[PDB]
């Protein structure tokens, strides 16, 4: 049989979307499907679990769906493991948001705008925790160590944050089959939209690495398209504003960056700036408009507690099912329990190509292996691929990214991520003290320690604390 | 006959130990050989050539000295050129020193503390020129190309800051065949005396780049010596005191980044260290003792202020030796012009070991071309290598530096002379905008500007304002 595990599957809407998007795929949508649901919350598995199974009822698909609190259960001959978790201290906490908020805070009463996990190429919210993301990636080198023991054949795809550091490091320390998952190249698609480019008619190409990908080749009808994003921006970006804070693709800090760098910032990468669009809530303001983008003290807290609501509301959905066995979930809330659309996401694609030699393009966190050739070849980078039966398969990137990309922002990101690896295998504060050395919110050596000190005293941080001990 | 070429001879000590040293060396005190001594500024170039010709005679040497004020008429058919040259603008200054003592001023008035061009893992003051070493650039570049067509068998020796930079974009842009000298090495003959060891019984090797190599292999009797370093560490460092303010190899500073990176920083190296070291003058004397070093804003003016006395009693030297053509200098000021001595520099063992096939062990700035894997083969680095007239012949680098060593302070360190080469080629003040993006002492983007206007603003900077608009 196909076994497919979701790890953290009390990520409700993740699980339902991976559920819904296997159901309406022909040839895994089979009696012979797995899917094996495993979290550490007891409430929130079983609530995926009512949903997940109402949905494939509704969707007549024969698909089996399996819960489970063991995760040795769901690792066990596994062909395909998905790993959403978000690891939390359950004597403190419910979910693994709240860890960072409260990390972030501190950081911030020492002078750390948005937290010592906010740094220049990196502003993503929650992408890393205290640097070195001790518990994310300690949970991914758990199970790629199974995985090794118990499903020599399975793919880890890696889902939870930070990606580019997990996957790098399992990569290289465990040598377990991990391949990281991002769709910020999506971001494209918005570009076309703005331009007036039917995407069927474009040729493109987008290189990076996670959170740091470049539209490397733009071109419509036998020309570079870049000049018609030259008119855009003179023309249209003046009267351009977000639709919400999410929405940046098109933003002035976007085409700034596209101005220096040649190449325009594809999805999250516009949020991975520069200090320059990110000192404070105005600058932010005027770099990405009114809302300031979402990495910042009003819009992030103001989006963890929606998704709380959100969680709460899927989990009563959960009851709600199990006392009214006769509703529809697919009428009453379509949104959440569609059919006859996939999500667009590339995990079940991945999993289809894999098993079922369905050909796709994919944009993967894989090692480099010579396609960037500035770059060393185990560095794990998010790549343009053709999936099949037999792997992965790089496509060349042509044009090269930039030099200014190369030496301003991929070689700094790298660093960085190899920054962030050497402080979590060596144990070793000063490692971490060093990466606050670099950075520029840092006004004394002793205000390092006072922020370090008063994160790793946090109750939910004991783990963390003797590990560096 | 053989044709030396010194490139700003006015630099009388250097031009003095150079010839001296070519005095004393037997297969080059020849009747042909020939030393040209060349510079803008016509009393300094006076003072350089009669104190020369002076010293040579009373060294009984027959080389000949030749003064000229044509850089045509020094390169032409040179066999070596060593570049010693310092531009500045003749219609405001009288050397190169002020012109970055007055940009400094400028940088510390806008809230950078030691100017724009003191950066993490680069505080050599002097070292780069608004980033981008705009004057210095241009003349070695300007050399480079009258020397590919007038002395196309000549080497270009490198002796002018920023020799990193210099050197690169020397080697990438022209092909000509310069390298780069530094003797920042010589800091291991101190580390070996505190720790009483014999140098002839030490096996050490040292590598990095310019002002940023590191005591690679340190061996004694059969064993990795570095314990010894540890025991010092504990024993000796609580009573270090330097004896002047350039005096930091055993310093906090060194053996801090020793206990971080596993090897000790050599020379120069010692300087350039993160913010830890640098963040203000109190902070400078815990970690280099009581002068707080060399680069900060007492000694460094104090420093350029002796250079000044030391260059106006020289000319007056020369003017006396014209007075009194009885007086031996070699009996007056020994220390000035001694004899049976060479210096210990490597420019002149440079030249006899590719002239005369004398083959030496040197410290030079040449291509990498796989001497460390991990780094570009066109990357210039600072390497141990043997010389004779076969050419330069790297030895093997073991042990490799240590992984923190590549990716907190090579990587970080090569990536910073991209910047620099970036901002020079591109003739683009975006770039040295983004360099001051990166730099932890901004805390604004109209701070960046402002500081830049003003300097591009200063009298003397005309030139350097043109190339840049
Ligand atoms: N590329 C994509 O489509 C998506 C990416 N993600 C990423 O995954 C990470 C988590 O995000 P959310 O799902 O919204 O957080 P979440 O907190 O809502 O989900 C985490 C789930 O993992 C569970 N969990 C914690 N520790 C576990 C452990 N040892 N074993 C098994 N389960 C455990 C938690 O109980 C929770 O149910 C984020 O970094 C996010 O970016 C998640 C959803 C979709
Ligand atoms: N490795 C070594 O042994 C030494 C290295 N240097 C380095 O060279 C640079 C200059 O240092 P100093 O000699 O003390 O400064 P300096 O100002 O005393 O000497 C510069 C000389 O070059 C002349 N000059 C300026 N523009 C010129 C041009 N276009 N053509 C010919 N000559 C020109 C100047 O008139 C002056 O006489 C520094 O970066 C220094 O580190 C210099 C002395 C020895």
């Amino acid at each position: 049989h196909m076994k497919i595990s979701i790890i953290g599957a009390g990520s409700v809407r993740f699980a339902l979307q991976l559920v819904g998007d296997i159901a309406q795929t022909e040839e895994l949508s089979r009696e012979d499907t797995h899917i094996y649901m495993m979290d550490v919350h007891e409430r929130r598995l079983n609530a995926s679990y009512i949903l997940a199974r109402k949905y494939v009822e509704e969707l007549n698909s024969p698909v089996k769906i399996v819960k489970t609190s063991s995760l040795d259960e769901a690792i066990d001959g596994a062909d395909f493991i998905i790993n959403t978790a978000y690891p939390y201290d359950p004597r403190y906490h419910d979910s693994g948001s709240q860890r960072w908020d409260e990390v972030t805070k501190v950081g911030e009463k020492h002078g750390y705008y948005r937290g010592i996990d906010s740094q220049e190429l990196n502003m993503v919210s929650t992408y890393t925790y205290v640097l070195s993301s001790y518990p994310d990636m300690k949970l991914a080198l758990e199970i790629a160590e199974k995985m090794k023991k118990m499903a020599p054949k399975a793919y880890l795809m890696q889902t939870a944050n930070p990606v580019f550091e997990i996957t790098q490091a399992v990569r290289r320390w465990t040598g377990a089959n991990i391949v990281g998952f991002c769709h910020g190249v999506a971001g494209v698609y918005e570009v076309f939209e703005k331009l007036d480019l039917d995407p069927e008619e474009v040729d493109w190409q987008v290189a990076g690495v996670n959170h740091g990908i470049w539209l490397n080749r733009f071109r419509y009808r036998g020309e570079d398209a870049y000049p018609l994003l030259d008119e855009w921006i003179e023309k249209k970006l003046p009267e351009w504003e977000p639709k919400n804070p999410w929405d940046t693709q098109m933003s002035p800090a976007a085409m700034d960056m596209y101005k220096f760098y040649g190449m325009l910032p594809i999805g999250d990468t516009v949020r991975n700036g520069s200090w320059k669009y990110h000192y404070n809530l105005e600058t932010k303001k005027k770099w990405f408009g009114k809302f300031g983008g979402i990495d910042n003290e009003v819009e992030r807290p103001k989006f963890h507690e929606q998704l709380r609501r959100a969680r709460e509301r899927l989990i009563k959905l959960a009851e709600e099912v199990q006392q009214n066995p006769g509703m529809k979930l697919t009428e009453e809330h379509p949104e959440i329990f569609p059919k006859g659309k996939l999500s667009g996401e590339q995990h079940i694609p991945f999993i289809n190509a894999i098993a079922n030699n369905k050909r796709v393009r994919l944009f993967l966190n894989v090692e480099n292996q010579g396609t960037l050739k500035d770059f060393p070849d185990d560095v794990v980078m998010e790549l343009p691929v053709w999936v099949d039966c037999c792997g992965i398969h790089r496509e060349k990137v042509e044009p090269d990214l930039t030099h200014r990309i190369k030496i301003f922002y991929l070689w700094p990101r790298i660093l960085r991520m190899e920054w962030n690896l050497e402080a979590y295998i060596s144990r070793d504060r000063k490692v971490l003290e060093e990466i606050l050395i670099r950075d520029p919110r840092t006004k004394s050596y002793e205000q390092i320690v006072q922020v370090l000190d008063e994160i790793f005293n946090l109750p939910f941080n004991e783990e963390l604390r003797r590990y560096y001990k």
